């Protein structure tokens, strides 16, 4: 049982790992963070950096959330991030990734009081 806060903990943060992902990285991670039970996740973002900053995002730059609703925000600062990609030949249960570590502004959508992140929209690289 799920909060969308700690769904969006679960699936998007790692806090505590280095930011040059491994070819490896999110084979391990989507597995670790339960994205293959089921069905494998297409696709997913983590982010390497502390809890706090990326809950501050949603006192920063308010921009519109890529379906239009919602409320969504942009990080002030690019952020180490992890693209993961199912491969084309992957199929359930074999779920295997393509890892992309980068740099970039992350965009969260954050509702509730505490307001906090609940959904990665998307990340972007230029700044303001
Ligand atoms: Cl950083
Ligand atoms: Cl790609
Ligand atoms: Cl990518
Ligand atoms: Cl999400
Ligand atoms: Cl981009
Ligand atoms: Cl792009």
């Amino acid at each position: 049982k799920e909060s969308r806060a700690k769904k969006f903990q679960r699936q998007h943060m790692d806090s505590d790992s280095s930011p040059s992902s491994s070819s490896t990285y999110c084979n391990l991670m989507m597995l670790l963070r339960n994205m293959t039970q089921g069905r494998c996740k297409p696709v997913n973002t983590f982010v390497h950096e502390p809890l706090v900053d990326v809950q501050n995002v949603c006192f920063q730059e308010k921009v519109t959330c890529k379906n239009g609703q919602g409320n969504c925000y942009k990080s002030n600062s690019s952020m180490h991030i992890t693209d993961c990609r199912l491969t084309n030949g992957s199929r359930y249960p074999n779920c295997a990734y393509r890892t992309s570590p980068k740099e970039r502004h992350i965009i969260v959508a954050c509702e509730g009081s505490p307001y906090v992140p609940v959904h990665f929209d998307a990340s972007v690289e230029d700044s303001t």
